[PDB]
């Protein structure tokens, strides 16, 4: 008589990844700002893919044509969420590329930071979707590929992620990265923070980005 039922999958990290977002979770940086750029460097990436391969088939837009990027602030649940209508990703996409399979980036940019290099130069080593955990205690990741079902993946950065189905509200196709933000990084729900950081960071993006500040009444 349960509502709901699903299988919950537990994952750990491989071992580098797993070292890499400890050091960004506890590390001090100043600029932590940039998590923004990076996620929507990502967005902008999956929408370029899903444009790609509607090229050559037009069906692959069936589940949506519009290609765009959204930012939602919600202050009740302290969270800040990035939407895509980009290519999204499977159930194996999520476990395989966000936690059980490690490229050489992820340690050659540990190595790069112990040598004297920045953060901000994170997304060069491909792995730019971690400097969410500098701003972020949990991040939910809901992704919808074409033929495939919904699925969210979750981490709090303790060396393992769930993956499940996600049954809540369905996406035409995309990823939504929501953050839970630490309690002192409130200051990325203000839309004075969020739009500076766009306009200083993500001047050269080439689809659409919509703020939608969210309150529930
Ligand atoms: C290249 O690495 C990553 C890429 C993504 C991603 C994939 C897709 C299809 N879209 C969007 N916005 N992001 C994520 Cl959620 C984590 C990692 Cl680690």
């Amino acid at each position: 008589q349960p509502m709901e039922e699903e299988e919950v999958e537990t994952f750990a990290f491989q071992a580098e990844i797993a070292q890499l977002m400890s050091l960004i979770i506890n590390t001090f940086y100043s600029n932590k700002e940039i998590f923004l750029r990076e996620l929507i460097s990502n967005s902008s990436d999956a929408l370029d893919k899903i444009r790609y391969e509607s090229l050559t088939d037009p069906s692959k837009l069936d589940s949506g044509k519009e290609l765009h990027i959204n930012l939602i602030p919600n202050k009740q649940d302290r969270t800040l969420t990035i939407v895509d209508t980009g290519i999204g990703m499977t159930k194996a996409d999520l476990i395989n590329n966000l936690g059980t399979i490690a490229k050489s980036g992820t340690k050659a940019f540990m190595e790069a930071l112990q040598a004297g290099a920045d953060i901000s130069m994170i997304g060069q080593f491909g792995v730019g979707f971690y400097s969410a955990y500098l701003v972020a205690e949990k991040v939910t990741v809901i992704t919808k590929h074409n033929d495939d079902e919904q699925y969210a993946w979750e981490s709090s950065a303790g060396g393992s992620f769930t993956v499940r189905t996600d049954t809540g509200e369905p996406m035409g196709r995309g990823t939504k990265v929501i953050l839970h933000l630490k309690e002192d990084q409130t200051e990325y729900l203000e839309e004075r923070r969020i739009k500076e950081i766009v306009k200083k960071h993500s001047q050269f993006i080439g689809y659409p980005i919509t703020l939608f500040v969210e309150k529930e009444l």
